[PDB]
């Protein structure tokens, strides 16, 4: 079987969902039982996302073997089943740097290195790498056609085309289509303009996605297919909808997967969109409400927390709960006060780094441990849960991570090989990626996750101090699951309360709408059954 | 006195706001006092709007001097004073036209004519001619840049602004900055990329202006400026707005005229907005209220109306009274009746062509001369009151326009050259003209004058051999023309108001200077209001 | 005084004379007492030319403090007098290379780094780095206006002319003018479309210089102008002329430094170009002719030899002698023996890596030295003739480079550390730049350079074994320069010869038509004397 291509690319202007769109056409494809996958190239000069802020494109995702990447993959993994590699993300960064170091160490026999062929051609290599054995491989192109990051990208692709053939490669190209108040009509203009953009960069679209606020008419769809030499049928309409589980049975009621699968000429049988039409009927029909706080540094763009927030949707899913998510600023609980937690049915503190912030955070973590309130710990929000116990309960006053006072006396988090005593004495690097965890026999995760082991993914350095471990331990704090080998913890419970749990690993990447995730579900469940008694 | 340009264009989409935004800029500068004027040049194929169907690009605007052109040039005249005539606006259709004519006729000593130089220097011939004798010209391009229809105006202007110079030439382009739910974001990508095709087309911008549904943030306006090559303060922000009459203010508040001024080297006391900031607080403080149908069959495209919609508003104003116009398709008075007409305190029967709907409106000129309600009848308008009347109190039957029913035994408005009677017995106007009132009429007192000056677009006239029956029967004849005492203005004595004309009022009332009729209309519809 | 920039961008076509054009407008520039540079930013990814064979872009050319760069700064020095250094040359790479490093190591504190601001602040810093205290900088782009490859570049110095002011900067942009035979004329047509494309990059030039086969009349200048918002007379033409010494004169003579000393407000006299005058009239009243052989490997693409070739023109110049420079394939002598060297006055042989063609230019040395005919030897080319020597004269057999044959027995060329005898014993990194050398008192070259130490440049690694030079030394063979300290050999003679002088050094790079080349005007001379000998 030959492999195929449907190219993503947007225009008129970004943030058009272009990583939606194109999850929710894989899945569609995946429930024809078509072999699929999806890649995201970016145009960013960073190697790999991770020296990015969470507030520059949002999330550092990981992927299981590691890799640091863009949030879309996120989005892919949650639209279908594949599991995303190094394989499926790379930037303009990526590509060039690998060029250098091949032009320095003299490989190219002294020919001039040039945008094309070299760098189209390192480019095209990695699309071949990520399609590898797949029938339809999505490949999404970051930017918008029109600007200059993006160009080697679409040039690249524009000769894979050539060479594969129409046979088996497809454009797919969303633009913007705004509605005008003062005439009441949508535009077909700027899909126009951007559709000779495209064009004089070399590429017929064959599909075109159209983005509104509202569905694009008849009219204006035939308008669009009379000037980008595009059929009617393959000029889509994309409404922004209120739930993104709907946007596969959006497309494939539009016959989307249909013409493609003509295109490409596959049998094969009809979606059938089953796990999608559960996961919204479940989503229209909660049966309660929570409210549950998340409480980190980087509340002015959510998206920092993308993962997050959808699992904690996908908790509501699973109890038939409704939860809604109030963003809290952890550096107004050093300002304000506790109060701003007032009237919360969970607490969430997710990841993150530098001490800025962190301090509302352990006094976060501490009164929802006092008043009983539920609480999830992610990454950071294990680590300042560690830190708030060790201060308020092991009494070790002033406890803090190494990242944040490197200095201080019980440094109760902490590289490992910055491990010290509160005397000073000590024993005789980035973690990334999947790794597996042991649970502890009497632990609230050991029910929930129901296996004494478990797979999850980390990203970050700073460890759980063994050397003060002991400690805390004997004040109460209970040890829920290690690594293999070292034992490095990996889990916290406070078992003097409802539900309190927080982890190192960042769960919310496992987490998706059908399968569901067993700490996010629990977490939700608690919030629920604490919202019911105090009403 | 070297004559200034500034020449306006759009791009990302139409429907931006082209016209306003040009008025507006050109009410603030009438305000420095600047000697002022617009135009518009339109892509379209029709030589003019003439023929073209007010459901198609709206209302057929006329000029004092009697030329169709388009609306826009009804905004013009609604901001400044400056009157429009026909060098105010012209179609491709006239230039090519034009063009032909000269060709066929051998004026060209047989040259090839070309797109370059014939039809750019055709264009810019008028261009000069619509701004001879005016200190600040806007010449408003319409289509929107990027498109092939409007090149040869983007050439021609190009070329301008080199002859003339920089010094003299001001490009303003207006864009789209839409609104993101997904990131909660305007965005500037589309402004990027329009100023990019103007660029490529050989014309720099100099001013940009934002159209989006909200304020366009400093961040943002900034970053237009990296990219388009123009200064920050150069990239202002037009927000929709709830009325327009706040424009030229929001425009001036961000320097725009300054930055006209000091590029033209023009020293003018800054503007005296007191007019608008007298009609935006009019518009905004109304006392009563009053619901007026618009009865006619055209409502399914607005525009078809647009000068009648706002000498409504005007005649708000000018009461304090914020008028609710409801839209009514007098088809539906033919299908489902009088019933439809409830719940009004006036009604105002508009112009048109056509049979279809007429039978609706006569219906609907019954109803308000019988139930003492508030009319007011513009051309076709008033000919169906004529035809109510003289069909209904004088006992005319079927009583008819030649328009409609040519063989009519009873045709009250007919052509001149049709002008009969009832036993078959014997013996297109356009523009500003001399209309007499009658010295004891509810309109020589609103118009507080013997003779005044309204704009005419109709063929059919009341035919005066039908005429002395149907004053007989009541009828009164409250104004006429010059020579064949035509006439103008009917009224129902026995009614609380009711006006019918030949002339369309509307192109004349603006809102800092109002309507008499309309004024007095808007009243009375709100005496009604009280009365219930 | 504020420094200006004058950005020069070519259309159309490449091969346009981008390099040449500037250069003479420099020259002009020059001689009205203004203090100039010029540096050229070429689109390729090679992080410097260095790892480009000399058949891909032409020569590697050296500035006196090492760098390797664009034969482009060869046109350069040969038309000012001002110094070329790494500052005057960059890539794409170059800036690429920099950007990643800084990013990877954290210096951009988690931004997003981005073509723009990022890639294109980097030009712009390079570009201000060049022009650090000149009054007048132009700066000329690589690649043609409308390719994807230079986009940055351009609007990197689009931004910079904002922020400067256009008071303060110009855009030179050279186009074709092709003639069309069918209907007699040349067309302005590609200009025109020229002229759009670098609009839509948001670049407006300020004057165009029309390249074509002959003169652009005046009608098409006027079109021109009309079509590119640019006044007429800022619409220069250039065309193909026999000699480029006339360029400077051509520009000038219609007005084209006028019109930019008014644009940027420079009192300054008005150009004195007696100079070139002199070098004109020079070229044009030979007193006698020669043929050079110049043989080596790389003649398919004279471009190789740039700056010697222009040495030798310039040996021409200081004799009234024309040279006709005859280009022969050195592995044509393998296989067809000596006998194309007949009929020559003098023989070159050039640089060169690789032993492809080596042994031919081997065999051409020893010819030239047992006939008597005059010869120069650059780098290459003097090594080939060291080993020509020992084989033949100090019977060293099979004597060679270990750059070529790294194991045989007498390595009389060798990298320093790779040094050892016949017998295998001992003694108990690439030379770039301007180095000093020392002559020795009584040999040719100390006689010509007239002083006791000059400075030339190098690019080698290969050095003269001097554990096998003593042993060459006593068989005839004269060292006649050698370094500052560890005296390595730089020069070398044959003094039973009328002329046989070879050199480490590329003396070609410091040639210039004004002030010529001692070695060069020497070589040239012998030829004349030579051939006037066989007459
Ligand atoms: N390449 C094109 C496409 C359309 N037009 C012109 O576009 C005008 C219509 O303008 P507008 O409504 O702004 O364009 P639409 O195509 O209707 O797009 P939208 O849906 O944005 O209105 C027509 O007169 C037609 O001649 C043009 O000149 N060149
Ligand atoms: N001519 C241009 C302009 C911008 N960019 C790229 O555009 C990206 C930003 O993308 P986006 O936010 O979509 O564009 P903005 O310029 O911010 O515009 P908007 O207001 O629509 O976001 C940057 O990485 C920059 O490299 C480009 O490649 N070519
Ligand atoms: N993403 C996170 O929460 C990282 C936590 C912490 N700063 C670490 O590096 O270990
Ligand atoms: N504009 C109109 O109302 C036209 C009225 C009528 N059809 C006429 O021609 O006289
Ligand atoms: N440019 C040259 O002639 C180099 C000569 C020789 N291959 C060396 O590296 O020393
Ligand atoms: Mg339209
Ligand atoms: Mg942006
Ligand atoms: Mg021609």
């Amino acid at each position: 079987m030959t492999t195929n291509y449907i190219f993503v690319t947007g225009g008129v202007v970004s943030s058009l969902g272009k990583g939606i769109a194109a999850a929710s056409l894989a899945a569609i494809l995946e429930a024809r039982g078509l072999n699929v996958t999806i890649m995201k190239l970016d145009p960013y000069i960073n190697v790999d996302p991770g020296t990015m802020s969470p507030i520059q494109h949002g999330e550092v995702f990981v992927t299981e073997d590691g890799a640091e990447t863009d949030l879309d993959l996120g989005h892919y993994e949650r639209f279908i089943r594949t599991k995303m590699s190094r394989r499926n993300n790379f930037t303009t960064g990526r590509i060039y740097s690998d060029v250098l170091r091949k032009e320095r160490r003299g490989d190219y026999l002294g020919a001039t290195v040039q945008v094309i062929p070299h760098i189209t051609n390192a480019i095209k290599e990695r699309v071949l790498e990520g399609g590898e054995g797949h029938d339809v491989v999505l490949v999404e192109i970051g930017g918008t056609v029109g600007d200059i990051e993006s160009l080697p990208f679409l040039e690249a692709i524009r000769q894979m085309a050539v060479e594969i053939g129409r046979e088996h490669t497809l454009f797919m190209h969303l633009t913007l289509v705004p509605y005008m108040a003062a005439s009441g009509e949508v535009k077909t203009k700027p899909t126009q303009h951007s559709v000779k953009e495209l064009l004089s960069i070399g590429i017929q679209p064959d599909i075109l996605i159209c983005r509104s606020d509202r569905a694009v008419p008849a009219n204006e769809r035939a308008k669009i297919a009379l000037f980008c030499n595009v059929p009617e049928k393959a000029v889509i309409s994309l409404k922004d909808v209120d739930s993104i589980y709907k946007i596969p049975g959006l497309l494939k009621s539009q016959g989307l997967d249909d013409y493609i699968c003509k295109r490409f000429s596959l049998n094969a049988p009809e979606a059938n969109l089953s796990e999608w039409e559960q996961v919204i009927f479940e989503e229209a029909n909660p049966v309660s409400e929570v409210t549950i706080g998340m409480v980190g540094k980087y509340i002015e763009l959510p998206d920092a927390y993308k993962s997050v927030i959808e699992a904690l949707k996908h908790g509501g899913l699973k109890n038939r709960v409704s939860v809604n998510i109030k963003l809290i600023d952890s550096q107004d609980v050093e300002t304000r006060g506790v109060e701003i937690l007032k009237g919360l049915d969970a607490i969430l503190v997710p990841g993150g780094f530098g001490y800025r912030g962190v301090e509302g955070m352990i006094t976060t973590a501490r009164f929802a441990r006092e008043n009983n309130i539920p609480y999830l710990g992610i990454c950071l929000g294990m680590q300042v849960a560690l830190i708030d116990y060790a201060r308020h309960v092991a009494n070790m006053e002033n406890a803090n991570s190494t990242e944040f006072v490197p200095d201080c006396k019980y440094p109760v988090v902490a590289l490992i090989t910055e491990w010290r005593d509160e005397n000073g004495n000590v024993e005789v690097t980035m973690r990334l990626g999947a790794q597996q965890c042991q649970l502890v026999d009497d632990s609230l995760v050991r029910q929930l996750y129901n296996a004494p082991t478990i797979v999850e993914r980390h990203r970050h350095r700073y460890e759980v101090n063994n050397m003060l471990l002991k400690q805390i331990e004997d004040a109460g704090l209970r040890v829920a699951g290690r690594s293999g080998d070292d034992q490095l913890v990996e889990i916290i419970e406070v078992p003097n309360h409802p539900w309190f749990v927080a982890c190192q690993f960042h769960p919310e990447f496992t987490s998706t709408p059908r399968d569901g995730h067993p700490l996010f579900a629990g977490f939700v469940k608690a919030a629920s059954e604490f919202q019911k008694r105090q009403a």
